[PDB]
């Protein structure tokens, strides 16, 4: 669905149609003006940030594995007069259509007995899905994987490529698969029997050389080098593929452009009226084509172990019965054709629709995996109470639009219920310890970080264990539209520390909540601050990030009592444009305001802009208001005249209008 | 007789046997004596038997 | 109908015959027994018993 | 709830003889008998006791 992905994007943010991706990590964010002001006894110093960049890492690898499930049928194409008053193939009606039509009438009886089973079988969700990888695979083939490259530092603890993806060789994405082509075979329409266990499809006049060469790559096994997350592995959908084409098939070419596939897909999805189809093939790769770089070293536990991608069996049956799809279609919604002609135009879009809907959903679950077992809606039973239909199974595409639901806070509506694509919470509903490997930069790691071993030397590999998942990314696209006081995502926000003169720069915080708002306003100042625990004796860095520039609760790596020392005097200026605390005295008062909003985005440590012509919101009103003018001016050539007039020169000529 | 689809490999063994001679050794009151009911049975099913 | 049109005649003359043949109460009966046979198979019967 | 209905006539006999015997009770009092046998996993028994 293009239109509820379209309205999780900002409303500074004006996207173009081309966006030139060429290295397989991107930095998208937005520029603000922060004016930060410290408040004391002694007087006031004011700052400026004219230019804050506010950042969300996004790569292109992820471990996945696709596994063959099945689904509910879409009986969105089908003809309308088949279709009994409640909704459902009244057979009888169905006998009827095939005796009325252009069928070998020694096939009519033994057919009609086959239709209880097969017209049931509609579901090419699974085929648009792979076509539309090979479209990305071939476009952005040029992007690159290093084996031993920085997955992830933060300066203490680095995590590289080889530690989180084994078995990994370094190769480019177009040199990642190697795929093997299925037969595609011809329908004979003078068949006995239909065949079930073989999908057959329709198509437009003849299906060209290219057109066999992507069909046979798409039905067939994806067995990647590189962890990539456009080609994650997926089983064969099926061996032999029929194409009832009267016109006869011509054979592979063997090479094809992108620009090919396109043609592919516009052919199938108008021959088989499967627009429903496409839409959940579309939802599917948005929550698969881009994964999150974790925001801290111990979020790296989402990652470690592969979620598994719900790709529903390839069954088609239109190829045995071609007079049951016509001009007159049956549909639930109106709206049923806007997901193809979205991506038909701005096929780029999809870029933005996928890093709109990660971030949606990593951001909820950050603040869900804070709550007690012992409450109505909590980790196991939130998806249970927010759906109100009927699905199958509550995994894939449920789990993720309900969590996107919870934080626009709008009510969600598809046409089927459908239950296909990755689901996410798995590591969470397991509720056990996760052992993350890293290897050390420094020696005095295992104070910050929950480590296996309390004296490590630098180059050695070693394990943190993480309990309770921090979140994986900041909200920057949500950013202050559904404000909760945990990520503390506010335009203007305000502390006060109560200090004595008695007191020698030294400050205990009783109170969890200002002390998180404390250290990460500390931070926008360019100040790195160190507190230590008075009851366990850990220590927190308020510096334990380089992207959002904020400090979570979640940083301090244990659940206990509050007690946090902070001592004013050995208080460091990390960055520039920053206010200065040189020795203060009474109470602080710290406060900031984000004025103005601009979108920008960053690739290999260099500006990426945004190029081509103005995305529109494409409506279903727009194209069919020119279907009702239909260009109506009688295609009659009418040649007007230009009446020719003198004047002083006389040697040139000159023509007027009348 | 008619059939919905494909008769099972199962189906085969039930209809066989309930168009078949009933001759117990126990007296049985839900295993008594009953003939032959029919010698063969047709299936009007286009999926095969 | 759906049937071949050569065996229309032939098969209409048989109707007056075969149409009357509807009785199906012994074929349900037997596979009703097979059911229970089945279900309570593991019950004995004793020859020198009271 | 599927797309392979050849299977719906044998999924609902045996469907129809095992939902109403149903019952997990005799399985969790076992798994929570298990969590006081290792909590409480240092209690004495002496049999020559009062």
């Amino acid at each position: 669905m293009s239109s509820l992905l379209n309205s999780l994007l900002p409303e500074y943010f004006k996207p173009k149609t081309n966006l030139n991706i060429n290295s397989s990590r991107v930095q998208y964010g937005f520029n603000a003006r922060i004016d930060m002001q410290y408040e004391d006894d002694s007087g006031t110093r004011k700052g400026s940030r004219p230019n804050a960049f506010m950042s969300n890492t996004v790569a292109f690898i992820g471990n996945y594995e696709g596994i063959i499930v099945d689904d509910i049928p879409i009986l969105d194409g089908l003809r309308a007069d088949i279709f009994d008053t409640h909704g459902d193939l009244d057979m009888g009606l169905v006998e009827d259509a095939l005796s009325k039509s252009t069928m070998i009438r020694r096939n009519v009886p033994t057919y009609t007995a086959y239709a209880s089973e097969l017209l049931y079988k509609r579901n090419l969700t699974s085929l648009f899905y792979n076509m539309l990888r090979l479209y990305y695979i071939k476009k952005w083939g040029s992007i690159k994987y290093e084996k031993d490259a920085i997955f992830y530092d933060n300066g203490h603890a680095c995590l590289l490529n080889r530690q989180l993806f084994p078995k990994s060789r370094d190769a480019s994405l177009e040199s990642s698969l190697s795929l093997p082509e299925a037969e595609i075979a011809m329908l004979d329409p003078g068949l006995e029997f239909p065949e079930e266990d073989v999908p057959a499809i329709l198509w437009h006049g003849r299906v060209s050389s290219r057109a066999t060469c992507i069909l046979g790559q798409a039905c067939s096994e994806f067995a990647p080098l590189a962890p990539f997350s456009i080609a994650h592995y997926s089983p064969q959908l099926t061996r032999k593929l029929f194409v009832n084409a009267p016109a006869g098939i011509e054979p592979s070419s063997g090479r094809y452009t992108h620009e090919d596939v396109k043609d592919a897909i516009t052919i199938l999805v108008s021959a088989n009226q499967a627009y429903t189809d496409f839409e959940a093939a579309y939802l599917m790769l948005a929550q698969t084509l881009v994964s999150p770089v974790p925001r801290t070293a111990e979020a790296s536990a989402w990652f470690i172990n592969a979620g598994m991608v719900n790709m529903p069996t390839l069954s088609c049956a239109n190829g045995y019965y071609p007079a049951l799809t016509n001009v007159n279609p049956y549909h639930r919604l109106d709206t049923w054709k806007d997901t193809l002609n979205h991506w038909v135009a701005y096929p780029d879009m999809l870029f933005y629709h996928s890093v709109a809907m990660i971030e949606s959903c990593y951001v909820e679950l950050g603040n869900v995996a804070r709550v007690s077992d012992s409450d109505a809606i909590n980790k196991y039973t939130f998806t249970e109470l927010s759906v109100q239909g009927r699905p199958v199974m509550n995994r894939g595409i449920i789990v993720d639009l309900t969590l996107v639901a919870m934080r626009t806070g709008r009510e969600i509506s598809l046409p089927y219920p459908v239950s296909c694509g990755l689901t996410r919470t798995d590591a969470l509903l397991q509720g056990t310890e996760i052992h993350v490997p890293v290897v050390v930069k420094d020696i005095d790691m295992p104070q910050y970080y929950n480590a296996i071993d309390k004296d490590v030397i630098e180059g050695q590999e070693t394990v943190i264990k993480v309990k309770q998942l921090p979140p994986a990314m900041y909200p920057i696209y949500t950013y202050g539209i559904n404000t909760t006081e945990f990520y503390s995502d506010h335009f203007e926000d305000q502390v006060q520390v109560e200090m004595a003169p008695i007191d020698n720069g030294k400050a205990v915080f009783n109170d969890a909540r200002k002390f998180s708002k404390f250290m990460s306003i500390m931070r926008m100042m360019g100040n790195d601050v160190t507190a230590t625990d008075l009851v366990t004796g850990r220590k927190v860095s308020n510096w334990a990030d380089n992207s959002s520039g904020r400090f979570l609760y979640t940083d301090v790596k244990y659940e206990g009592q509050t007690a946090f020392l902070v001592d004013m005097d050995t208080v460091k200026a990390r960055d520039h444009c920053w206010v200065s605390i040189v020795d203060p005295n009474g109470t602080m008062n710290l406060s900031y305001k984000m004025t103005n909003f601009r979108a920008a985005m960053f690739s290999r440590n260099k500006p990426l802009y945004m190029t081509g012509g103005s995305v529109r919101t494409i409506a279903t009103g727009n194209y069919r208001d020119a279907a009702e003018r239909l260009r109506a001016m009688d295609e009659t050539l009418r040649l007007k005249p230009f009446k020719i007039t003198e004047k002083l020169d006389f040697r040139v000529a000159a023509y007027a209008i009348p």
